[PDB]
């Protein structure tokens, strides 16, 4: 799968009292119940949700994913279940309809399932409805297992993954032209330039591979505040600072913080010739965009 990749993850599910009538009198009750099975509040153009919060180790806030296939392993009167739910399942919001009737001396409760995939809340994802006279014992429907096959951005493989570095707001592609003598970075529309990320002990590194000047091609910060591409030292001034934590991913929004010049981070800024740099006090968003065109 060239673009994005799938992962199934532990998602945290649960048993709720769904709905409830008590018919302490001597004759049965109708009831019109209701209820609203698929994703809350879903989108109807998209099917990529953003995360309210973690989902392990894979997913965390602000993380946009896809799922899916959610699958929910439990028990009910010592019988294990097993209710999965497909992708047009979980979008595709149903609202089912139908009448029961509680006998006299009785209650009625609907347990409904729910799961949480980082903040979607799938409800009604199954169902069990029992009737227990008063005052009878009930059987509180147990959650075992609940997992979720989510599609998430390709992993960036740091070395060998070439990627192109977009600005979020301008929605333009981070370019290499000649400022003063050596490459400098600016922002154009050709998707011809490409770059390679890195990390060692003294941070992240951008390293061009359509330099002007063969050698001088990691990414550094200058004393004017312009951005220039060198050639590899532990200067750093060359290093970077990534917000997201690794694995690193395609389309994930981050932002280039400076290791030498700790405040001042990667920003655009309409100077004499170029338009990328690093000033003090701005962070402007950047996207990561995996090249497999
Ligand atoms: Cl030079
Ligand atoms: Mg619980
Ligand atoms: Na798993
Ligand atoms: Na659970
Ligand atoms: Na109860
Ligand atoms: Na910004």
């Amino acid at each position: 799968a060239e673009g994005y990749e799938q992962i199934e993850v532990d998602v945290v599910a649960v048993w709720k009292e769904g709905y409830v009538y008590e018919n302490r009198g001597s004759t049965s009750v109708d009831q019109k119940i209701t209820i609203t099975k698929g994703m809350k509040n879903v989108n109807s153009e998209t099917r990529t949700v953003t995360a309210t919060h973690s989902i392990g180790s894979t997913i965390s806030t602000g993380d946009a994913f896809e799922i899916g296939s959610v699958e929910v392993s439990y028990s009910h009167s010592h019988e294990e279940s097993q209710v999965s739910m497909t992708e047009t399942e979980v979008y595709e919001s149903k609202v089912i309809e139908h009448t029961i009737t509680i006998p006299p001396t009785s209650k009625f409760t609907r347990w409904q399932l729910n799961a949480d995939v980082g903040g979607a809340d799938i409800e009604y994802m199954y169902l069990i409805d029992e009737v227990t006279p008063i005052g009878g014992t009930q059987s509180i429907p147990q959650v075992i297992t609940s997992r979720a096959k989510i599609i998430v951005g390709r992993q960036i493989i740091l070395g060998k993954t070439e990627i192109r570095i977009k600005h979020a707001e301008r929605k333009e592609y981070m370019t290499v032209v000649s400022r003063k003598s050596w490459p400098a970075a600016t922002l154009g529309h050709s998707k011809l330039f490409k770059f390679v990320l890195y990390e060692d002990w003294g941070g992240f590194r951008i390293k061009t591979l359509n330099t002007m000047y063969s050698g001088y091609e990691y990414a550094y910060s200058s004393d004017q505040g312009g951005i220039y591409f060198d050639q590899g030292t532990d200067n750093p001034k060359q290093r970077w600072a990534i917000n997201k934590s690794l694995p690193l991913r395609h389309g994930d929004v981050v932002t280039f913080m400076n290791k030498y010049f700790t405040r001042s981070g990667l920003c655009y800024d309409d100077g004499p010739a170029t338009n990328v740099y690093c000033l003090d006090k701005r962070e402007d968003k950047w996207i990561l965009e995996v090249v497999g065109l």
